[PDB]
C-alpha cells in the first residue's frame, strides 16, 4: 500500500529551539500507520545547492507521529530550509520546510478553503481556481510580506492539496492543515494562528478568507480593517470585515493603488 507521510512546516523564531514534526502513514485514507520505526531528518541547509544534511534520527510512536529536535549545535539561521524525513525501513518519505524568522517579522494568512476556490461552499479534489486569487497573493509576497495558508482539511489530504496549490502557481508559503482528529476545523486553525503570534512571535497585518474565517481573525485580535472576506451577505460581512463583493481582481486594483485600509 503506498506511503502518505506529511512534514509540517516549522515556522520559528531565531534562537528558539527549533522542531520538527512528521507523521508516516500507509494508505489514502491512513488505514496503516507506522509504529516504533526509525525515520532519517534530512535538511537542506543550503537551500539553493541540492544538498541533503543528515541532522538525526527518531522513531515513530504508536499512532505514526515523531517529533525530531534540532541539536542547538545545528540550529538555522533566518532563512527557509527544505526539509526531508526518509523512513530508513523502506526509503519512503515527507517533505516540508523550516521557516526562520526574526522576531516581529510580518505576515498575511490566506484561510484557503472557498476562498482560492471559485466556489465558496463546495470544493472536491480540484476545484476551479477564483480569479485574481494568485496575483493578491504574490502581491502581498512582494510587498515583504511571510505569507501564511491555512486550510480545514485534514493533513491527510496534504499531498493532493499541495499539488493543486502548485498547479495554479500560488507563491511557496507556509502551509497548516488540521490534525485530522477532532474536526474543529475553526478552533484548529485559530489556536494554529494564536500560537504563531504568541509562540514565534510573528506579526499577522492581514487576513482572507471566507465569512466562516471572520471568528477565526476576531480570535486574533486582527481588526475589521484587516480583514479581507469574499461571499455575499453584504450587509451583515460589511459590519465585521472588508467585504471583496467585487472579487479578487478589483481588490487587486485597490492592493496596488495603495489603497486598501
Amino acid at each position: 500500500v503506498t506511503s502518505n507521510h506529511r512534514a509540517s512546516d516549522t515556522v520559528v523564531c531565531e534562537g528558539r529551539p527549533q522542531v520538527l514534526n512528521g507523521r508516516f502513514m500507509y494508505g489514502p485514507l491512513d488505514v496503516v500507520t507506522l509504529t516504533g520505526e526509525k525515520v532519517d531528518v534530512y535538511v537542506m541547509t543550503q537551500p539553493l545547492s541540492g544538498k541533503w544534511i543528515h541532522f538525526g534520527t527518531e522513531v515513530t510512536n504508536s499512532s505514526g507521529r515523531l517529533t525530531f529536535p534540532v541539536p542547538s549545535e545545528r540550529a538555522l539561521g533566518i532563512g527557509v530550509y527544505p526539509v526531508r524525513m526518509v523512513v530508513r525501513g523502506d526509503h519512503t518519505y515527507a517533505e516540508c520546510c523550516l521557516t526562520v524568522v526574526s522576531r516581529g517579522t510580518e505576515a498575511v494568512v490566506f484561510s484557503i478553503d472557498g476562498s482560492f476556490t471559485a466556489s465558496v461552499s463546495i470544493m472536491g479534489s480540484d476545484p476551479k481556481v477564483r480569479a485574481g486569487a494568485v496575483d493578491v497573493v504574490r502581491h502581498w509576497q512582494d510587498s515583504g510580506y511571510l505569507i501564511v495558508y491555512v486550510t480545514g482539511r485534514p493533513d491527510m489530504q496534504k499531498h493532493r492539496v499541495v499539488a493543486w496549490l502548485s498547479q495554479h502557481n500560488f507563491p511557496h508559503g507556509v502551509v497548516s492543515f488540521c490534525d485530522g482528529l477532532t474536526h474543529d476545523p475553526l478552533r484548529q486553525k485559530a489556536m494554529f494562528l494564536q500560537s504563531l503570534v504568541q509562540e514565534v512571535e510573528l506579526n499577522i497585518v492581514a487576513g482572507y478568507g471566507s465569512p466562516k474565517d471572520v471568528a477565526v481573525y476576531a480570535a486574533l485580535g486582527l481588526s475589521p480593517s484587516q480583514t479581507y472576506i469574499v461571499g455575499r451577505a453584504v450587509r451583515k460581512l460589511q459590519a465585521q470585515c472588508q467585504f471583496l463583493s467585487d472579487g479578487y481582481v478589483a481588490h487587486l486594483g485597490q492592493l496596488e493603488a495603495g489603497s486598501h485600509s
